[PDB]
């Protein structure tokens, strides 16, 4: 019998929020001194999209998968064509977890999407610590990664794998106002929208507002791009094609406060798929930014 397995969450040996705001602040810091990559947009989205990748691979069914073991450190994971680009995340992360050598790789991952989205103006992300690393044996292998050449009904029933419905995915999708798409990487070209390294409701002001007409790129893939330079993949021009999700569209296109609070639940509850939090653990924490430090 197959019974869902149970990773529960062991807080690092005498560390507390002090401990973990420390290390915010050491991957806060460096993304404002690294600010030079990928034309100066910042590590900012790659590391959210590192963060999303490494809970993505969560699969409800068998528990398997998921933030907790943080498998991303291995190769199969590592090499995942899914997680093309990557590599950029996992080495701004190398110092910091020579820094801190006590915390586990996927409390790592996660914290560093969550510091990504705060510093980036974004809203505050509830983040719990608790997270152990799993033998290499428990590495999820290729493909629980979604494909963005589907459709809205490809997206909704991917994400029901996440425990996640419509509202929730919606919210999720919201982050690709972060970064762009690279050729190299996953085939697609171009941003989503002008404010690269700003965590804003775009996403969906552009999904509305622009004239998407469908295009080719050089590799072949067919893109929505508009006239302004935007361009949104297949799966995210879904979110207006399907009539459920086009309502929750425009509802956070007319109210980023809304769109901030739904994220911000959402993306938690992705960051902690899968893990068992006992009694005896810690409250989540709330990590003030750099600039509420005076950092
Ligand atoms: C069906 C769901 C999704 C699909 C198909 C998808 C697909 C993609 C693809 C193909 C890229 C291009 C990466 C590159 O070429 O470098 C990308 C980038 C990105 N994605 Fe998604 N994604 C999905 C959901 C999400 C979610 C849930 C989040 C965050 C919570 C997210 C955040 C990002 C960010 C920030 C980037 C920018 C990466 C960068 O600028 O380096 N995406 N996504
Ligand atoms: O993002 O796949």
């Amino acid at each position: 019998i197959t019974t869902p397995l149970v990773h529960v969450a062991s807080v690092e040996k005498g560390r507390s929020y002090e401990d973990f705001q420390k290390v915010y602040n050491a991957i806060a810091l460096k993304l404002r001194e690294d600010d030079e990559y990928d034309n100066y947009i910042g590590y900012g989205p790659v590391l959210v999209r590192l963060a999303w990748h490494i809970s993505g691979t969560w699969d409800k069914h068998d528990n398997t998968g998921g933030s907790y073991g943080g498998t991303y450190r291995f190769k199969k994971e590592f090499n995942d064509p899914s997680n093309a680009g990557l590599q950029n995340g996992f080495k701004f992360l190398e110092p910091i977890h020579k820094e801190f050598p006590w915390i586990s790789s996927g409390d790592l991952f996660s914290l560093g999407g969550v510091t990504a989205v705060q510093e980036m103006q974004g809203p505050k992300i509830p983040w719990r610590c608790g997270r152990v690393d799993t033998p290499e044996d428990t590495t999820p292998d290729n493909g629980r990664l979604p494909d963005a050449d589907k459709d809205a009904g490809y997206v909704r029933t991917f994400f029901q794998r996440l425990n996640m419905n419509d509202r929730e995915v919606v919210a999720l999708m919201g982050a690709h106002a972060l970064g762009k798409t690279h050729l190299k990487n996953s085939g697609y070209e171009g941003p989503w929208g002008a404010a690269n390294n700003v965590f804003t409701n775009e996403f969906y002001l552009n999904l509305l507002n622009e004239d998407w007409k469908l295009e080719k790129n050089d590799a072949n893939n067919e893109q929505w791009d508009s006239k302004s330079g935007y361009m949104m993949l297949p799966t995210d021009y879904s979110l207006i094609q399907d009539p459920k999700y086009l309502s929750i569209v425009k509802e956070y296109a007319n109210d980023q406060d809304k769109f901030f609070k739904d994220f911000s639940k959402a993306f938690e509850k992705l960051l902690e798929n899968g893990i068992t939090f006992p009694k005896d653990a810690p409250s989540p924490f709330i990590f003030k930014t750099l600039e509420e430090q005076g950092l």
